[PDB]
């Protein structure tokens, strides 16, 4: 099994979907039942993405084992199997971040420590280990051809593909091909000056993407095909389409696995792309519809809720759903009432850190609780449910945790460390990635995952205080789920409601659209039911 | 008057509308009282555009002097009042044509020729030549920059610019910035790409012109501004707008004249655009519409007939009418019959050679004339009138123009040599501005009212005289004739509401600001017509 | 019959010996016997090289079918057996001129024409046609890579490849590599830099010959093998040598024939260099020296007289004499007289056209014929020889050539039909290879052993042959003749060690391996004046 690899780069213009074009050609791949896996490669100094902002970044993802990442490999895994780990991510300021340890350290011996090859050594030994045994390797390089920040990374698969050759290594490449309302035509001019910086640093494209906001004819493909670019039939059109789901299909309908199979001389089967149609037509035909009230702190970008908006959609397929999702502001809501929450038929409340839109949040919880309506919170927006009937349905008077109000009363949520009293009593830090969670027998989510255990992801520092605890579920709520060791509190949910549940963890990073998740198919179930009786 | 030189060129991909964004720059600059000029660089190899076809190039305009030019010159046109001559427009091939020919008698002694300086130095050279004593010329670069073919021009420009220095040149670059349905967002990696090819070729842009489907942001614009770009608020958005007409004022507004003027110490009145507001409110206030048929044969590449549809839009313009210009294609009136000429308020038959439609054309002539239908033919479009007309009424079995069958009998059409009869009885090109005469009961003479006009020619055919009286007779009105040889220019239908067929090209004449009288008073037949006709 | 093209191009600086490094591998090649040729691009406007200075381009190259070219060729000339056509040499100029020639003719059909496909066309259809049936065709690339003057060939050659493919296409680029005294070391990043402009356009080399004062150390070399350049072991070191003759068995030594034939897969014997090693021995071990001047005008850039120079080096080869050529501007004979004449054992006279020093040879011609010292006319050389022969002897008042003073009652140089008398009295050109007839008793008979010879043309003004008699009748012997109208080719001066001037350029003829029976005599006539005269 000689690893292949297929190094995925995009020209002309980022925002070109390439992140979810190597993940649809992953699927694809491993619908042929070959072993494959996705790496990302971000042009970036920070050292990992756990520190960038959601605005800007977007969401920061996290694998199983805990790594911090880029939002693409939230795609990666809604497209294929595999797993991701720390391996399948990290960015030019981890490898320099390398460099300069090595060098001061000796491993140079005095030597001259330079990009050439000290640098793209180091990010060739990455590609390598994350590429580890799988047939085919994509592995996509962030950024655009034609930036300095790409340089290194062009150079180094560069290298690998003279060293390991055109029989295994393979360059797919991404290209604007603007539509012209004044032409009133395709301009393949951007494609070609495109592959023309290829060129000018040793790479030779061997498969082009265009993407356009229709179709690209055939003639225009051709013109490209010789025109400079000098690719054969492995001009590929990738069109604007209404849903990514039908992404692998039409580039199967291109012929790209094939181009690629022959050309990595993969004898397998053709491409049963039948779970892919599954979702397009339970998409494509919804029996209800429901809105529901996304409520948080980074609206600005929707791409900081990439992960649950994408579940949200899941849910909606294992229910026939469509769901209309209403972004609203935890702000403007301890500001412009709670007439921005009604006509929801089903509330969320997301992750974030601050104290920010914190209070809006409270509210939120609690128009939802009271309301009795359906309401999922993840992380922040459990905690802001801890809270809330902590508030009002307990003694729990400022309710609050210390990452807002360090010295409250009752901080019924706060880092272990910090766990007090009412009366300041005291007893005899970030948690990331997978990890079990014991269910409470007779809850709803312990019907809703149908299984005792269950294994979510977190990325959080703060927990429920269990010091204040008793206190808060004698006011009614109850712990649905828990995390032995300190038996910290995972999930809780509120008895006299329709469906109110709120889980430590980031459920998100586990749902997929041929899956779903059985939390968010209830939030969303339940949302339909609420719509249901709100009219009959 | 130290000449001052805008070099306008464009980056990421073509059609960005360089020349008509040209156009709107000037027009701003005169209306501060500027004297001004532009001129078109085309890198191509043909010597002479007037011998590309439209569905390449798009209609050939031809200048007062006689040039056959690239179309782009009817935009100039058709927004300064500067006219254009054969020095206004050139190509690699005439520079390659003349450098050549040069060296062939010696001129150079011995010495070796080359793209540097040779080449280059014929290329400034012209370029002096064409602005000559204005204080503002726009120099347009055709091509995208990046590409081999505009190497020479950027190189010749990058050379005057040194050698003129900063004072008075300024390079003005088009840019397409993207914009993003996913990310919802604007692209302005292709500028930086784009003016970053400019820097590899030893320019560096003065202002940059962001062309978008909407307008760029002053956020993605300073961004422009600085980032991989460098130049001040010299960031310009230009949104794709539903009137080009609006141009000039969009462009006012964001500043370019006066950062303009004060780069080149122009003192002069600020920009007043009255025409350009007026013929905006003109056109966005129509009173009635129309459809009026295009028959013809390159109807395919619109381009073909640029200055036609726009000189019946500011028909339109003068008249408040809306003009629903049909685009029929000749053939199928041979093809399918006068079916298709069913629904118009007025026939155009436009100008063209190719013996293609031409029976689809008389046809359609007689369609109009037969149908009381008011009609406009230039050029050719006037020859197959005659030919009908000949036909149809002066009885001359198959009339026509030798240019289709030499062998006629009744050939009313044909070369002043080829003259002869049906007996076969007997006794270059026309190109440019020619004086024609106005016979005095004409309809065409009230219109113009004048006695003689000016209009531009493009033809070699012409209305055999040994045949005219016939037709005279038969009742056909001559309407206008050049002089001399006292070629018929000019012809009217009678019994016709509207009935009119030129051998010049009046579209080259007309103008949003001053209209054309042909194709005013045409547009308001069509909607005479229109009305009655209901 | 596939064949194979190796494409010669240059970085860094202009003057790396391209056209004799191109050669050599010929040379190699064809002694492998294969079946070779070799061509020339040059990047200049100029149509025919046929009209460049000398002070710029150096000699002009005739050959047998009468095209004017680049000195290269003669290169090409004295390393293979291939015979050099009008289609081995064409410049930018005759591409466009082709181009634009078609391009009026309507053969592009309204069109656009641009420099791709048009001009790119044109080239890759010269270079097809050049190397039509070859086993391996040399394509040298003139200009320096990253100018823009050389871009049309290198985008035309990479289509090529593209095209015909890696199998039978290879990319050999010449560049720089500088030697710093300071840090004693080796410049390899010009290299980079060069290999880089390559890849800018789209190439990527596969052979990089590396032109230092010195042997590129393996070290230096497998740097560049891979470090910014990516070929294998076609990374080859060309050194300053002392001989060109030298430079085949380098090439050879690292093997850069077999990794050419291996490329193409050539299935060939190893070269067989004995020609060139004998040439080599020869030119190392002569036995005696003489002094030969070359008197002439363009004695200024000797490049102007590449050929001569080499076939005067070829003819010490052949006798085993080491030639020491001296450069003698005619115009000092003019101006401080036959005093400079003073310490040859030998006198040429090279062909030119400008009266200039005309006097300054006529003299030398005398002087060389008066004292007895051997004398070797060319063209011009052997006029400036009929005209003192004439003169002093025949004592025509003044004779000379028309050429020169279309006035002068005794002209015997002049065109056929100028043709007059010295009583007024009557009754295009040469190019190319042309047989001449030998005189039965002529020296000239002897050396080339042959009744009938081929030389070289390249003249107008011609023996007036209404004079010849009575230069004959004054002693002077016509050696040989055209054939028709019998035109005087060469002439002896009878009563002279030796002494023969003729019409054709025998240097075009002469090679190192097979020398020049003219040469060959001359040197060794000056050889023995050198003895004797001691
Ligand atoms: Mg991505
Ligand atoms: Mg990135
Ligand atoms: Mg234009
Ligand atoms: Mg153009
Ligand atoms: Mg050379
Ligand atoms: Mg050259």
């Amino acid at each position: 099994m000689t690893t292949n690899y297929i190094f995925v780069t995009g020209g002309v213009v980022s925002s070109l979907g390439k992140g979810i074009a190597a993940a649809s050609l992953a699927a694809i791949l491993e619908a042929r039942g070959l072993n494959v896996t996705i790496m990302k490669l971000d042009p970036y100094i920070n050292v990992d993405p756990g520190t960038m902002s959601p605005i800007q970044h977007g969401e920061v993802f996290v694998t199983e084992d805990g790594a911090e990442t880029d939002l693409d490999l939230g795609h990666y895994e809604r497209f294929i199997r595999t797993k991701m780990s720390r391996r399948n991510n990290f960015t030019t300021g981890r490898i320099y971040s390398d460099v300069l340890r090595k060098e001061r350290r000796g491993d140079y011996l005095g030597a001259t420590v330079q990009v050439i090859p000290h640098i793209t050594n180091a990010i060739k030994e990455r590609v390598l280990e994350g590429g580890e045994g799988h047939d085919v390797v994509l592995v996509e390089i962030g950024g655009t051809v034609g930036d300095i920040e790409s340089l290194p990374f062009l150079e180094a698969i560069r290298q690998m593909a003279v060293e390991i050759g055109r029989e295994h290594t393979l360059f797919m490449h991404l290209t604007l091909v603007p539509y012209m309302a004044a032409s009133g035509e395709v301009k393949t001019k951007p494609t070609q000056h495109s592959v023309k910086e290829l060129l000018s640093i040793g790479i030779q494209p061997d498969i082009l993407i265009c993407r356009s906001d229709r179709a690209v004819p055939a003639n225009e493909r051709a013109k490209i095909a010789l025109f400079c670019n000098v690719p054969e039939k492995a001009v590929i059109s990738l069109k604007d389409v209404d849903s990514i789901y039908k992404i692998p299909g039409l580039l199967k309908s291109q012929g790209l696995d094939d181009y690629i199979c022959k050309r990595f001389s993969l004898n397998c089967p053709e491409a049963n792309l039948s779970e892919w149609e599954q979702v397009i037509f339970e998409e494509a035909n919804p029996v209800s519809e429901v809105t529901i009230g996304m409520v948080g702190k980074y609206i600005e970008l929707p791409d900081a809720y990439k992960s649950v908006i994408e579940a949200l959609k899941h849910g909606g397929l294992k229910n026939r759903v469509s769901v209309n999702i209403k972004l609203i502001d935890s702000q403007d809501v301890e500001t412009r009432g709670v007439e921005i929450l009604k006509g929801l038929d089903a509330i969320l409340v997301p992750g974030g850190f601050g104290y920010r839109g914190v209070e809006g949040m409270i509210t939120t919880a609690r128009f939802a609780r009271e309301n009795n309506i359906p309401y999922l919170g993840i992380c922040l927006g459990m905690q802001v449910a801890l809270i809330d009937y902590a508030r009002h349905v307990a003694n729990m008077e400022n309710a609050n945790s210390t990452e807002f109000v360090p010295d409250c009363k009752y901080p019924v949520v706060a880092l272990i460390t910090e766990w007090r009293d009412e009366n300041g009593n005291v007893e005899v830090t970030m948690r990331l990635g997978a990890q079990q969670c014991q269910l409470v027998d007779d809850s709803l989510v312990r019907q809703l995952y149908n299984a005792p255990t269950i294994v979510e992801r977190h990325r959080h520092r703060y927990e429920v205080n269990n010091m204040l605890l008793k206190q808060i579920e004698d006011a009614g709520l109850r712990v649905a789920g828990r995390s032995g060791d300190d038996q910290l509190v995972e999930i809780i949910e509120v008895p006299n409601h329709p469906w109110f549940v709120a889980c430590q963890f980031h459920p998100e990073f586990t749902s997929t659209p041929r899956d779903g998740h059985p939390l968010f198919a209830g939030f969303v179930k339940a949302a339909s039911e609420f719509q249901k009786r709100q009219a009959k």
